[PDB]
């Protein structure tokens, strides 16, 4: 019958594209890291079942500020999000994706914990991981490790390689046309055409520096439009949002937009 996993109202353009989505958020600071830095969870109040989870990293020298927007603009379309500090601002990939995932395991253990605001919130079968410049080459060296999660959807990223034919993950990669820190060209664009096995999208912004798609971005509708609507997709198996992850957007703003494999 019906799909277990759907949440809120019947998507729209207008609905995706706003700042917020249907569901009211609220959010805590953790207050014991298991593994990483420090974080903030995100989280509905009122969704109406459980709802998956993600766990998002920013780049070298970052923290949370650099990656807290998305917090909200996933929670609010019903996603429980950690935004994560690293132990260090000076990790590398390695670390990175180690610590993503731990964060990824706390909120499993929070949602068996009474006390936690997210008690009984998560579905901790479903799962996925974003991140910018070498937090995205974590969060794909997340997937490749964890084949179980259900999408990955990282920013700018990098790694020290760019093989990633290993991952089986629908992956979304947002991409920064002017990214002088980790060149499109020899950064995201090798690492999207690695991917042969999955699910894939590749959306790159017109005229973007590194951070084109950071918190204060000019782009939130689009960013958040494609990252909500592959996140619904991919860890919800929510087909009612099948062409807006899959379609190109037909924007001025993007200057590279690439996908395979999505239905
Ligand atoms: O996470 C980062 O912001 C970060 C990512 C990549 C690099 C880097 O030096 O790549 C070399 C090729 O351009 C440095 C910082």
């Amino acid at each position: 019958g019906a799909n277990p996993y759907a949440r809120g109202p019947n998507p729209t353009a207008a609905s995706l594209e706003a700042s917020a989505g249907p569901f009211t958020v609220r959010s805590f600071t953790v207050s014991r890291p298991s593994g990483y830095g420090a974080g903030t969870v995100y989280y509905p109040t009122n969704a109406g079942g459980t709802v998956g989870a993600i766990a998002i990293v920013p780049g070298y020298t970052a923290r949370q500020s650099s990656i807290k927007w998305w917090g909200p603009r996933l929670a609010s379309h019903g996603f429980v999000v950690i935004t994560i500090d690293t132990n260090s601002t000076l990790d590398q990939p390695e670390s990175r994706s180690s610590q993503q995932m731990a964060a990824l395991g706390q909120v499993a253990s929070l949602n068996g914990d009474s006390s936690s605001p997210i008690y009984g919130k998560v579905d901790t079968a479903r799962m996925g991981v974003m991140g910018w410049a070498m937090g995205g080459g974590g969060s794909l060296i997340s997937a490749a490790n964890n084949p179980s999660l259900k999408a990955a959807a990282p920013q700018a990223p990098w790694h020290s390689s760019t093989n990633f034919s290993s991952v089986t993950v629908p992956t979304l990669i947002f991409a920064c046309e002017n990214d002088s820190i980790a060149p499109v060209a020899s950064s995201a664009l090798p690492i999207y055409d690695s991917m042969s096995q999955n699910a894939k999208q590749f959306l790159e912004i017109c005229g973007g520096s590194h951070s084109c798609a950071n918190s204060g971005n000019s782009n939130q509708a689009l960013i958040g439009k494609k990252g909500v609507a592959w996140m619904k997709r991919f860890m919800d198996n929510d087909t009612r949002y099948s062409t807006f992850a899959c379609e190109n957007p037909n924007s001025t703003a993007v200057c590279d937009f690439r996908t395979a494999n999505c239905s």
